[PDB]
């Protein structure tokens, strides 16, 4: 019935835009075929729609954002229920729309999203690799379009007047390349040199101009914080990671998010995390910083406001460094090698942070 | 001094043949740049050579085989020592030369081989994916050529009259695609449907026209068989897997190879395994078969000769099926689901096999 719900796309346009040659510079355009269904998979689609946009900036107008706005205005016209949405999209999301869609999914317990992509946009770029990881951690099921998905998108969204889908040569080969790329980037862990150069707690003198943050989530069960090995992650920033964790899909109760950040939060980040833990009493926040970041501004007030709003803030010591090496680093069986003076630098930084957070004088 | 030992290749030829676009149908030819060094990495190369061939059949004349023959006659002209060999090869090995090189490496403790490949040949084909796995398990270090390796092969094997290497557009993007593909196929495990459709022990009535074999290796340490989790594997057939395990790389002394095969060995395979365990007293062989394969010929004599030569032969029961599901299958956390009548079919097959192996009558 999708054929009657949408204005189908020209066959030329489909063959041109959903060709899955990994590298294709010349295709300015993104096409997003979406179908909306109830949670019952047997049921037919309630609605479907084709969105289009350009890949280049003003991502406000990218088909993903158009979908979000349309869907928000669509759900208000039907009774509240649970939805399964499927996308066939010719390019995978940019970084901005990965963040947007991921926060939408993480805050909405009634939506499930499966994204089949024909090609990976900027698959070579660490920012977009991270963006896809963020999408997947928010709960979106990311997949490369295979022959079956191209066939189904032909049958449902393309004006292929009875004519069946005929594949181009190398469709499966492209699928193999792209699916391997997506899998490895989804399972990717931090490079060891990245880790040791960014989490070293000796006084800065080169690099380290970016912030790295690893995080784990635990849930309350029986007066006992029990971990969730499936909801870990690490992010690089050179709006607030708590907005990307789906506190709803997890075992229903209260949670403790433990954070390991190479630099202590900037002012903005501190205020965003404080606002989050204020409006989410079921989430406790623990922050471990490798170094204290002094922005010459209000960073002290930022940390103090974060602390007032319930976050526990400490400096990383050997235990936390070793945990992050063992959990978030592509270590290759090799053990954590502490650098010289780790514990002493950690104790001094702890004293500094103690002075920063202290309210009453003795 | 690799620009004095070899007849360097034309720059045109290098850029044409080492372009790393994954799909390149038109390149008939394989180029293999090899350098031979002592175990000391600081030391300069003792020798170097450029081999060429065609990708298409008569693999006797592929550059890998020409290297093997050249190297065999080269080692006889120098004192016995340990060698580190490096290849820069424009296409990765075919299946036949993967087998040849892998058995050469598995039988020779004094050679180390690193293969950098510009492109993956038939990366989409399960036979070639398995071939690369076989190479890696024999000990070859398989890697995709990156910018640094292209620069090296330019500097060492190409007549680039002082001119430096200048990369083509998309070299890193291609590297990302190819390296992800190589990693995924190197870590690939058996599809769940493949496993249960091929290892089901109820009487044949469809499919199962191929043999699947999973294997683990253990080493003797203080009268206690201790496993080697890094030397497992699984193979599909439509010469003998024992010739591909490097019984020299492992912690020395004696070993026990445990085999789980969907069909019991054909006559040929039984005789090859028997010949192997005869000429390798430090290796014990245990075989577990899911079904008994009756080739209308001498299969009974094959199993009896394998048993006479010291191999332990049994039929798989629940324990072995569950172990293979847990070890060699991409199960995704899902537990082994035994089919109905598994244990009873296993007991009947065990009775049949007992009758086959019985020598003295009671
Ligand atoms: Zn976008
Ligand atoms: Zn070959």
């Amino acid at each position: 019935q999708i054929r009657n719900m949408v204005e189908p796309m020209d066959p030329r346009t489909f063959v041109s835009n959903f060709n899955n040659r990994p590298i294709l510079s010349g295709l300015d355009t993104v096409w997003l075929c979406c179908e909306v269904k109830t949670k019952d998979p047997s049921g037919p689609p309630l609605d479907a729609k084709i969105f289009q946009g350009k890949v280049y900036p003003k991502a406000k107008y990218h088909p993903e954002m158009r979908f979000l706005r349309w869907f928000h205005k669509w759900r208000q016209l039907h009774h509240d229920q649970e939805y399964k949405v499927t996308w066939y999209v010719s390019w995978s999301p940019c970084t901005r729309c990965a963040n947007s869609v991921a926060t939408f999914l993480a805050k909405d317990p009634k939506v499930t999203l499966t994204i089949f992509v024909a090609r990976l946009y900027y698959f070579w770029d660490p920012d977009y690799q991270q963006a896809l990881r963020i999408l997947a951690e928010a709960g979106a099921t990311m997949k490369i379009m295979n022959y079956n998905e191209f066939q189904d998108c032909w049958n449902k969204f393309v004006d292929g007047r009875g004519k069946p889908f005929k594949p181009w040569n190398n469709l499966p080969k492209h699928y193999t390349l792209l699916q391997a790329t997506l899998g490895e980037l989804l399972r990717h862990l931090m490079d060891p040199g990245t880790f040791t150069s960014n989490f070293n707690n000796k006084p800065w003198v080169s690099g380290q101009h970016e912030t790295y943050l690893c995080y784990k989530v635990e849930r309350l069960h029986n007066d006992t914080w029990v971990p969730l090995n499936q909801h870990r992650g690490f992010l690089r920033n050179q709006l607030c990671f708590l907005d990307l964790i789906p506190f709803w899909k997890l075992d229903g109760q209260q949670y403790r998010v433990t954070c390991f950040t190479s630099w202590s939060p900037c002012f903005s980040c501190a205020q965003e995390m404080a606002k989050f833990i204020s409006n989410n009493e079921h989430v406790s926040l623990c922050i471990f910083a490798a170094r204290i970041y002094d922005d010459q501004g209000r960073y002290q007030e930022g940390l103090r406001t974060l602390h007032r709003d319930g976050a526990k803030i400490a400096m990383m010591n050997y235990s936390e460094f070793e945990y992050c090496w063992d959990t978030f680093v592509d270590r290759q069986g090799r053990p954590f090698q502490p650098w010289d003076g780790l514990d002493e630098h950690s104790q001094a930084l702890s004293g500094r942070l103690r002075a920063i957070l202290q309210n009453q004088g003795n």
